[PDB]
């Protein structure tokens, strides 16, 4: 069983689903344009409810967080950072672990280096520290949602509707732009060294979206971190293989 709510955060209203009654707190972060309610359904429903108790939020702007709407200032990700550790401490947690999907991965490493005494270990899957030229090409090439899969899109499409759906796919390239221009194209490249807590990176080798150096690149620079490669997972591969990678995150979170 899992419970919806909102907390008062930094300003606004955040959404969150949390179940469990394990002492070890874990947060999971979405990805772009991502909620509780489509990128966690797996996680919410298998992961140990004895060991840990999981809280789903959803990014302001994204999910139920509305309002108020998603704009992307070029410390977006820092700020999500800062409003999913204070939503964690609103909520009494003294410490947290971190699942980051995506965003949600470049997400949590942030929060993991910029408050390193609250994160106990961490699970991140889908992250690039910075962009590239090939990156370009990719993230470009999603702006129309209207050539994005029909599987894909219509879990976003039927929580936003298609206007704020494809106009918020459209801010989020611009947002990405942005880094493209900044030296080394950097996201979060220098924060990397700055993580000291366990860290278990997941790339899956068919994942369309992030080519591997990213995974590599990643695993490189947080020191004692793991790099584990599904063979065929592809970006969302703890849906298409929840079992396979529900099991994997236990086993390194205990
Ligand atoms: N779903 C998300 O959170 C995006 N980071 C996925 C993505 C990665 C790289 C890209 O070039 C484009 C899209
Ligand atoms: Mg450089
Ligand atoms: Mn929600």
């Amino acid at each position: 069983s899992v419970t919806s709510a909102k907390v008062a955060v930094n300003g606004v209203q955040l959404h969150y689903q949390q179940t469990g009654e394990g002492d070890h707190a874990v947060l999971l972060l979405p990805g772009m344009l991502g909620s509780g309610e489509t990128d966690f359904g797996p996680q919410l429903k298998n992961l140990n409810k004895k060991l840990f108790t999981v809280v789903a939020w959803d990014p302001r702007g994204y999910g139920h967080s509305r309002p108020p709407d998603r704009d992307f200032p070029a410390d977006f990700f820092e700020r999500d950072a800062k409003d999913a550790v204070d939503l964690m401490k609103a909520l009494k947690f003294k410490k947290v672990s971190l699942l980051g999907w995506s965003d949600g991965g470049i997400t949590a490493l942030i929060a993991a280096a910029k408050y390193p005494s609250y994160i106990h270990k961490m699970v991140i899957w889908g992250a690039n520290a910075y962009v590239t030229d090939e990156d370009s090409m990719i993230y470009e090439g999603i702006r129309d949602v209207s050539k994005w899969s029909e599987r894909t899109r219509k879990p976003l499409e039927a929580l936003y509707g298609y206007d704020y759906f494809a106009r918020t796919c459209e801010k989020w390239v611009d947002g990405i732009r942005q880094f493209k221009h900044l030296p080394d194209g950097n996201i979060c490249r220098h924060l990397l060294p700055r993580v000291q807590c366990p860290a278990l990176i997941v790339h899956g080798e068919k994942d369309p979206l992030v080519p591997r150096f990213h995974a590599d690149f990643i695993h490189k620079h947080v020191k004692g971190s793991r790099l584990h490669l599904m063979p065929e997972g592809k970006h969302n591969l703890h849906l298409r293989f929840a079992d396979e990678f529900n099991k994997l995150a236990e086993d390194f979170l205990q």
